[PDB]
């Protein structure tokens, strides 16, 4: 099968859907998946669409955790017309919290909505990828994060014995980088980063430096641990001012592509922080010129 490194090669600059199928339930926060936005990505450019989804709401509470059927098919039609437009496609477990709240009494669920997934999506082409959690950092213990990472892989696994899986290979912010020593042995891995602050304005000069440093620091633990890496939503703060906001999408993307990261800008989709307008089918042209 593909290998890590190929897929994020392929993969190169995209976009999330988001604010959508990891909102409580779809349509509550921005506008609902339709297939025209696939269209207009693609005609934008993106090289790959991370899809989040929580799936607490169309999840049992209770034993045996069936995810409903309806939310199973939704989220497999949504993914069936960014496969079939030739984009790497991501989905995950986003905004599931109610697992760090409650570790060792939530674990089996979250086990069983795996299960479901890598069942119901086991055919699926080379290029769907799963992300087995959004922030896997936070209130859960290193220990726990390995072992749930171990677990699901395994779950995988058995149902989907090459699809690459995307796990958390640590974070950063503006005084430090984490990197994980802990890696699964297994040759379908990428590993993913996203900014985290454990004690919670951008775009400035010294900023870029802090990134760059970042980016240097993940570039050595990509080389020497062999895994690919995937910055799966990028650009997430808020702006001083516009030429900021534009500069700051150039700088990333550079950066990024440069060290052969693979890239999902995040848009919201709010006319705060999106880039297509879901209701005029337009772009901002120029934080698209920007990213490419």
């Amino acid at each position: 099968a593909v290998d890590p490194f190929e897929m994020v090669r392929k993969m190169g600059m995209g976009t999330n859907l988001g604010n959508t199928l990891e909102a409580p339930y779809e349509g509550s926060w921005s506008k609902s998946a339709m297939e025209y936005y696939f269209d207009d990505f693609k005609a934008a450019g993106y090289k790959n669409v991370r899809i989040p989804v929580r799936w607490d709401n169309h999840t049992m509470r209770t034993y045996p955790y069936t995810i409903d059927k309806a939310f199973l098919d939704r989220v497999e039609q949504v993914v069936d017309w960014s496969l079939s437009r030739g984009f790497v496609t991501i989905i995950n477990s986003h905004h599931d919290d109610w697992i760090k709240e409650d570790y060792n009494g939530n674990i089996e669920r979250f086990e069983k909505i795996w299960e479901q997934i890598a069942e119901r999506f086991k055919n699926k082409s080379e290029n769907l990828l799963f992300e087995i959690m959004n922030e896997p950092f936070g209130n859960i213990t290193d220990e726990q994060i390995d072992d749930m990472n171990s677990r699901i892989l395994k779950i995988i696994r058995k149902t989907n014995p090459t699809r690459i899986v995307i796990i958390g290979g640590g974070y950063w912010n503006s005084y430090n980088t984490l990197v994980n020593i802990k890696i699964p042995d297994d040759p379908y891995l990428i590993g993913t980063f996203h900014y985290y602050d454990p004690y919670e304005t951008w775009g400035t000069q010294e900023d870029m430096d802090t990134v760059v440093r970042v980016f240097d620091f993940v570039k050595s633990w990509s080389d020497r641990n062999n895994i690919p890496v995937y910055f799966g939503e990028f650009a997430v703060m808020a702006y001083a001012d516009r030429t900021s906001r534009v500069k700051w999408y150039d700088f990333i993307s550079d950066a990024a592509l440069e060290r052969g990261f693979a890239c999902s800008v995040w848009d919201n989709g709010v006319f705060d922080m999106a880039i297509y307008n879901r209701d005029t089918r337009t772009f901002d042209t120029e934080i698209l010129n920007a990213l490419f």
